[PDB]
């Protein structure tokens, strides 16, 4: 729960983001890191933070939860959805990308982030979507 | 701050993304795909022709940003078939010069519009 | 060539190459890592033994170790380290194996841990089971 640990490299620092509004980072990663004026998030997955479980439903419900989780990590970093410069969207099914897109479009507006979108063979816990972001503070 | 690249020399960004974003001295491109900007269609041919189109799109995106291929620091190359790696590499090597960008190459299951290759770049300005 | 004298210039910023014979040689149109400003970008490290030039013998534990040693030595050649990594992407051939990868990975990083994305892909170079790239600071 503490975010007071940092690393120093000369004039720059690595600072941790921790928030209970997104799934806890268990093991050797952080929800997000702040360094310079950059925020690097972990690839968010559709786990409901008030349960530890993947959300009920399908791609539309998973996409929403991923983006909520991304929102809360970003805002906990002092950043926001509108300061995202680049995402990678990893999906289990490219054929239903229009459905992911329809949810995604609700979370961002002009200027939209740069983006890469690829179909992967599996994701953590069998989820259908994972999204990481680079953002500015 | 944040600046959006919107160049008519690469395929238009339709939907909730941008061709590239410029923030300070850094340029983040979208994952470029072998779409002909003049037709909006995938270019004809196989991996060689698609790799070329992707790198032409990348070039034009980067240049419209005020960057270029020679200021690329990192790329990710997503390919549909790792067995055509050597062909990709031969085309790729035409577009970059020493010191070459850092790079990751992975084979994926599927790419937008059934393309065989997609490439993103982080560059400087 | 082991020389690191070539750069690219972009106004007041520079792209500088990282080379070390302690990691597999970058052969072809890429570099082991690139240094620009206060950032280090590594290539996706694969479990090649820099001595033999071949994929290490053994299984996922051995491949995980080799990838992370390769990344260690690339970073250190850049004047950076594992301790200065801000973001990794871990591409694996088998998500079901991920606890074993995690167990090895955990030995190479300290708090605050890098941000991370982990995905399973359909194939990696030379049929390796894991590839890891990093963004670090110097």
């Amino acid at each position: 729960q503490s975010t007071s640990l940092y690393k120093k490299a000369g004039l720059m620092y690595i600072e941790v983001v921790k928030t209970n509004k997104a799934p806890e980072a268990i093991g050797p990663y952080s929800q997000a890191i702040v360094t310079g004026s950059f925020v690097y998030t972990s690839g968010q997955i559709p786990i409901n933070p008030q349960t530890g479980e993947v959300v009920d439903g399908g791609i539309e419900e998973q996409a929403k939860q991923v983006l909520e989780n991304l929102k809360n990590v970003l805002e906990a970093a002092g950043s926001s959805l509108n300061k995202v410069v680049k995402t990678t969207v990893f999906i289990k099914d490219m054929d239903s990308f229009a459905k992911v897109n329809e949810v995604y479009a609700k979370y961002f507006s002009e200027p939209y982030p740069a983006r890469s979108c690829v179909e992967v063979s599996k994701l953590p816990k069998g989820v259908l979507i994972e999204i990481e972001a680079v953002a500015i503070k």
